[PDB]
């Protein structure tokens, strides 16, 4: 039904598309990117971390073919150049990396979009929502440059509320052994970061994340009570969340557990998940889910700290919520 | 200067070995493994982790040569047909994983040995000791089998004895985000552990640690306060230690980063280092000191709860405390 | 429909068991290993490198059960205890790397069986067979003890045949830049091959193969015009052939090619294929092919050396061709 | 001595300036990057791969200070606008791998050098040299801008040249097995390449190489005689060569290893090395010659098909080609 167009189409911008490739619910009808349509084919075709595209595959000119649909392939690296409203797209993932300062996402909208999703942490944006946690603060009238925030808090963020509101956060750290992304670099090279700077498959890489404290955006009730930070490790897929928290009341690992088990099979159905099977990282790529708690981790110190340990594939679960908001969104009527 | 045996001269008793050649007052007189001369003379000189050997190593008849002196090349598969009585030796290593018992490294006492140190946690040892924390603990007369501890033990033990000290651990959790081991799979098979069973370079393996619970045993008053977790990812050496704990008094970053410091540069130094350098893991490969400070990753929460990541080369840093510790027992009299 | 059984539920049992779920003329029965049936049941639908087993996998009392069919599992470390006979097993896959003498996997027979497949190269076995080159050579009353060969030589036989009966092969050199297996140590230890001594993730380590010249007990004429080398390098699976011959007839890219796919879409459908895409390694992860030729590496240097660069799954292609000899054997007669 | 300087401190210019450091002939005045002082210092100082720099590295305002001596960091994009002449930089490396053309990497001289050395293959250089076999044909009055050929060309012609004059090359393909470098994506990103596109520590990539043909500029007797591909794997540093030829003569594998072992102790000392020992890549790692025979390989099929393996860590055996071409130069008068 609502039609959406991508701009970057990249790790996240392919991995929306396969996403939204099922969903008769919302029609991708353009993408945006640095590359050829001949490139942009090929890497939908032939992914190295999710397999090949089962779907037909090719190029009409210098547009797309996928199933019959043609995808209208762009080329402007600048977003105001974009014609949102000629072609009729509805609302764009923004997906370069390069826009979610409210300044450049905004474009779209005076471009023709209606509304314009930011895969990432965004800045002066109009709203931050996790779907799971506060999807149902979105005011259709108000708010257009939306942010999807950061694949740890969408991971974080649902197990978070569900500690606090059963027994209460008082505080809590938390690290993300993630896996590395196209942000780091292959061998020793410039960047901002001088941890991401070093070789990606070669070390254990300490490195900051806003994650646990944007996680107040979410859930306000939990502002100044988390932080944390993260370490990139040579896997190309798959993160997993490392939460010790102070709680206000005294469980048990099995009264802990049986939460997040309730939780998981109610109210965050699809969202949050659980299991009491020793898994691995392999094991997790493909997880449409945002959160999957590892029971057979959970533990509980003096009754009252506990370490909770939940996996998420940072590209496939991310990317099936970029598509759940834009479904939402749209339902909600543009 | 005192005589030294290696029992299993794997990644732990060839490194101990390396470690040993500078060490003035031990010396290895004779080594025991199941492989041939050749073979472990060629693994002893090209190491794919530490490199090559600074020395002159050969193989003469069935003996290692390494600089000019002898080694003698055993293949007993049973500790009490090892003889180290016969040639002299007092203290041995031992290093195999297989006699961590009492009883079964016992065996080397019977065949002449009058001191036995296990590289690796123990099962009803005589005294467990940490370099730094609790040698002092040791009586030449009572103890004659001694555990080493495990090389997270002796990262994590180290600091949590500053912290206690000076602001007082109610209680914490950890997690080392460690480098695989022997004792993990290639690919796929058989295994105790199931998520061990899994290829060990392709996935980030969650597993347990005695580690947190083991530093009572050089820690008495943290017992019950500590318990953590283990995490193997695709890096084959240097490992990372994650403490969250809850302090007694409100504290701040420069406080805990000063008492770090200093204890780094008085008492605890040699084995507690402090950096304030981004750095990561390749960084510490080779590094002698048992825990190295992350400054830059130090952080609070309400005051009240901290976050100290640490470095440490499981193989490197626990191989120069069991020379160290050998060289104590040296010196208390044997 | 023939029962079948498999003594080694490893990386080549597993992926057999996992192909024969395809097969519709074959049945695995029973499974022997030195792994229990709960260790057994993990593994089987858990693999790191080719995914989930989509089928329903349970177990009972020592059995396992997929899609509610009881497989029957033993723990034989001798296999004249495994018992064939009185299970109606008519066919044994010999895959546990350990008989592959005439004389040991004979035991199989004594043990009730008819025919065993050793997958790997033997040792006095009565015929070596690579399906689509030599599968006529098998008479159902001589041949009891068959060798399907390596995967190796599986990859190479399907095009040495065509480019020979082609153009006619004078001598050649081949490597195969493969995957590590479990053949390899994960950190630096003792191993009959020093090379493989190695840790297998962090180097490109050379060894030898019998591949080249493995060729000539299944293309006779290719006697001694064949050897290579091989290389093993960092990835968990896939692997890749590299022939430089000399031709007798001159030719040209173009026609060499044609040659191929030509085979590719007729003699040799199934075993054989043709890409003509710029894929990599982890593409071809889960080809049931054994040969798929890059046609966009085929060199030519004076129009009479010649350059062919195939790819296979060494672990699904070499299991595919299991299943496919075991169902050529029970149909020629049993 | 002569002053040297660098044009782009990435993977080769921080590495031509490490061993720089141990030729007092030149002398690193003056380097060039996008990036800023105290993020070179901190890469030149800590290397994922060659570890921490034995020596003192300091920032001054905008210049680094190593060992005392002060080198002036400049930041232009465009090498018009460098300077080299108000520095008195005699000799420049261009190793940013975007001025490999004349007209582009002659701004240099314009700019004020004398002479220009191209860390790779050029287009319309004055000369391309591969030292140690066709360094003497350098005209210092004709000879301006210099290329120093590829890594893999500079591993394949110093043997190429002793095999060819030794026994006669009638044809010969080749293929590189080796590291990746910082031209390819971490992980499926957009390349003009679609093979070096993919997720580089993930899988074997087939790619292309000029090495073969290269050679023949080097050494015209073997033009259109050798060509060759490239297979692009999961390892950091060290790559390796496999050559595979045809020759006029009948050697054995003995008479090739002869004469390869006495070139290196001959003619080609400190180039060309030779060795017996079962080694793997890590083991060439930090290798400052430019190719070592893997003697336990070369292979011989009926006396005129001959296969010959050579290491090479690319990073740094071309480095100190690089140091030693800018002697040479030097020495034959600027
Ligand atoms: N990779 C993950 O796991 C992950 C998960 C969640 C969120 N994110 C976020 O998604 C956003 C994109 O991340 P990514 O990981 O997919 O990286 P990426 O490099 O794969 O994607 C960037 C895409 O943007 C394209 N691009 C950049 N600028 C462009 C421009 N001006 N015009 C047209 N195309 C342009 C690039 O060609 C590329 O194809 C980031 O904000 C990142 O933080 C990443
Ligand atoms: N490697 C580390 O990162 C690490 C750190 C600290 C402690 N440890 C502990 O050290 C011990 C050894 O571990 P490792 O990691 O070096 O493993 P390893 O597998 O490399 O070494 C085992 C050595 O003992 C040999 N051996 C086995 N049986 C023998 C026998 N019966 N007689 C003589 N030699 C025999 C093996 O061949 C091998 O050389 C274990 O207790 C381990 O848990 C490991
Ligand atoms: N993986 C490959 O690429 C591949 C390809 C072709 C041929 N092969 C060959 O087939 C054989 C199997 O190799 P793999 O790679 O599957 O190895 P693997 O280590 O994964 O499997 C070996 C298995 O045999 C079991 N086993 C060993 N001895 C046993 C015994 N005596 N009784 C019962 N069970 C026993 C072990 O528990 C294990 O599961 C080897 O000969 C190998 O060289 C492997
Ligand atoms: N890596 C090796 O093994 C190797 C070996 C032989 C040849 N080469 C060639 O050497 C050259 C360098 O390769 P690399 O591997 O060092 O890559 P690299 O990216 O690590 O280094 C290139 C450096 O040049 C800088 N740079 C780019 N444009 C610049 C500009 N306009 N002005 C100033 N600085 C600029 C970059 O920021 C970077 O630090 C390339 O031509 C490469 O192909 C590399």
């Amino acid at each position: 039904a609502v039609k959406v167009g991508i701009n970057g189409f990249g790790r996240i911008g392919r991995n929306v598309f396969r996403a939204a490739l099922k969903n008769p619910d919302i029609e991708v009808v353009a993408v945006n990117d640095t590359g050829g349509a001949n490139t942009l084919a090929h890497l939908l075709k032939y992914d190295s971390v999710h397999g090949r595209l089962d779907a037909e595959v090719s190029v009409n000119g210098n547009n797309l073919v996928v199933n019959g649909k043609e995808i209208i392939v762009k080329a402007e690296r600048d977003p105001e150049n974009l014609a949102w409203g000629e072609i009729g797209v509805d609302i764009v993932v923004e997906s370069t990396g390069r826009f979610t300062k409210r300044e450049d996402a905004a474009k779209h909208l005076e471009a023709g979009a209606k509304k314009v999703i930011i895969s990432a942490p965004a800045k002066n944006e109009d709203i931050t929502i996790v779907m799971g946690v506060n999807q149902d603060k979105y005011d259709p009238k108000a708010h257009h440059v939306i942010s999807n925030a950061s694949c740890t808090t969408n991971c974080l963020a649902p197990f978070a509320k569900v500690l606090h509101e059963q027994f209460g956060i008082v505080r809590g750290m938390m690290t993300t052994v993630h896996s590395y992304t196209n942000d780091q670099r292959i061998l020793d090279a410039s960047h901002k970061d001088l941890r991401r700077a070093r070789a990606a498959a070669e070390s254990i890489i300490p490195t900051t994340t806003g994650a646990a404290k944007a996680v107040a955006l979410v859930l306000p009730e939990l502002k100044g009570k988390l932080n944390g930070m993260a370490m990139r490790v040579p896997t190309p897929n798959v993160s997993v969340v490392d939460l010790v928290a102070e709680l206000e009341k005294e469980v048990t690992v099995e009264e802990v557990n049986a939460a997040l088990k309730a939780a998981a099979e109610g109210e965050l159905k699809g969202i949050l998940a659980y299991s009491e099977e020793p898994l691995v990282s392999r094991d997790y790529n493909g997880s449409t889910v945002s959160s999957t708690i590892d029971a057979l981790s959970t533990m509980v110190i003096d009754g009252k700290m506990v370490k909770v340990v939940s996996w998420y594939d940072n590209e496939t679960g991310y990317s099936h919520r970029v598509v759940d908001l834009a479904a939402y969104i749209a339902s909600k009527g543009l």
